[PDB]
């Protein structure tokens, strides 16, 4: 029986079957009416882990190619739809990452009407979010950065974008998102909108070979000032405070910022050192835990000591400025 | 919140959040993704008893009105959709039912599996199933029946049956059908394609304000000559077969059928009292469980009686000949 039929019907996947499934979608081989079935089914029956792993696999097949040699490779990506808006930091603590010596590849995308996405704040600060991927693989070799434009490396996006707004609900790509860095990232700092998804990305992660944290702020796909909750790939679950860190708590609103303009103004005096409030202890904090999932210091409380450091001394915008510089003619 | 999306998300609805959805999609309001959607959500998690009655008061509003005064008005229809292509038995045990002097009023439409459906034998024998709906309630109200061809009555329909081929299972609609009769008809003989669906379905009727019985017959969608299972508003569950009616078993082979005209030959032999074999048989059974919902006989023993009698006096016929005229007048 046809692969998207049974999804359809509710019944589970065999590996083979849910690579099949994605492969058409990405193929546009799958009719709006099928996928948005096909979806419906797949987020009320809860994806497992192994069906997750073999989408991704199917996904990250369809993307561009893109090869690049820096490793450890770093991302530092959320599930989206956490319902709250608050500023993503990840793309700021990717940029203190890179800066402090890890190479990172962020995978991002815009703001479904929203301008409060990761692609969305580049620009806005100098990102030419039309270099061609061989130019950004070569950004990541060279200056030890890259942002990978999910509408560049997937094409299919454009057609599942729309059954997805429509539906106006979470679905499998939720999560297939941050499981398909088209460089191959292989450490994250990964952000999940509720804890339930701690566990079965932590062991998608570690299917598609990669490594690094599954993390939750207190109902945000990111970490936050608070009692967050992680799970590491080759390790276990545990809860991560800002005390124990060397940062001290702030609630939420802290870390809400404003309007997408507001936003990029508050990244520049971030990244230069010059902001010392929640957001820079939060930016170092997620900063952190990549250093620590990238392997570049041996503890947390170490990465986001580094983090603050670097953060402190403005490299990461001199970074910015450079990749911004770089993707020009 | 949203109705459509409280649907989507899986959750069960309130009784005029299932109106309201219902109501949505029948004024054209839902684009075709997002019914895709909850279509497939709703058939996951089970339609309850509340929210399938509701849906089908709405797609009634949505039909051409249709009004009849006589009563009890005795319709005699399956969901359909159990693959077995037998030969219009429904169709013929409603008219040996009027025959009977009960009110009919069968609602049908044409067999898209293949051919051969109530609406296709019906068209052979003369019926012209373009008939203005006015007309048919004249017939009704005169002649004592009546063919409600779906395609006429709602044409709302047209806004989500291309969803439903698309999808390629059954939704909600498949329950519906039988439970949108144009003219009120309030007694019933209502054949479901599985048997699980026989209480919920009486649950569905009872709500509706009907009377009658659901049925199930060894896999097919209607009364047959082995062992069929029923559940009677106001009664409850039973087994009922041939011989508690005075009838003799035979296997759904010998209730096959075939084209339109094959079927109309039959139908002329079988309503004209000159065929005995097991068809006039399984047509005897549903008219007598027709005359007994419709209040005409007692039980269902006298109702097979006096189906029995009636049909060998081939006053079906001449009624069907009355009928056919009288919308060509």
């Amino acid at each position: 029986m046809d692969a998207v039929k049974k999804a359809i019907l509710g019944e589970v996947l065999e590996e083979e079957e849910a690579y099949e499934v994605m492969r058409a979608l990405m193929a546009g081989e799958v009719s709006p009416v099928r996928a948005a079935g096909l979806l419906v089914a797949l987020s009320l029956r809860g994806e497992r882990p192994h069906e997750i792993a073999a989408m991704a696999r199917a996904m990250r097949e369809a993307a561009r190619p893109l090869r690049v040699h820096r490793r450890p490779l770093l991302d530092i990506v959320g599930t989206g739809g956490d319902g709250k808006g608050l500023m993503n930091l990840s793309t700021l603590a990717a940029l203190v990452a890179a800066a402090g010596g890890v190479a990172v590849a962020k995978h991002g995308n815009r703001a479904a009407s929203s301008r409060a996405g990761s692609a969305d704040l580049l620009e806005a600060l100098g990102v030419d979010l039309e270099a061609p991927p061989e130019r950004v693989g070569e950004a990541i070799e060279e200056l030890g950065f890259g942002f990978l434009f999910a509408r560049v490396f997937h094409p299919a996006m454009r057609h599942v974008a729309p059954v997805r707004a429509e539906l106006g609900v979470r679905t499998v790509f939720n999560l297939l998102g941050p499981l398909t860095n088209p460089a191959g990232a292989d450490a994250y700092v990964l952000g999940v909108f509720s804890p339930e998804w701690l566990a079965p990305m932590a062991e998608a992660l570690e299917r598609l070979g990669a490594r690094g944290l599954v993390v939750h702020g207190e109902g945000a796909d990111e970490l936050v000032l608070g009692e967050n909750r992680v799970v590491e790939v080759g390790k276990g679950a545990y809860a991560l405070t800002p005390e124990e860190v060397g940062l001290k708590r702030a609630p939420l609103e802290a870390l809400k910022g404003g309007g997408p303009e507001e936003n990029a103004a508050l990244a520049r005096r971030l990244l230069k050192g010059e902001e010392k409030g929640p957001l820079a202890d939060a930016v170092a904090l997620a900063a952190g835990a990549g250093f620590y999932a990238a392997g570049k210091t041996p503890s947390l409380k170490e990465g986001v000591a580094l983090a603050r450091e670097v953060l402190a001394s403005g490299e990461a915008y001199l970074l910015l400025e450079r990749y911004v510089a770089f993707l020009r003619a």
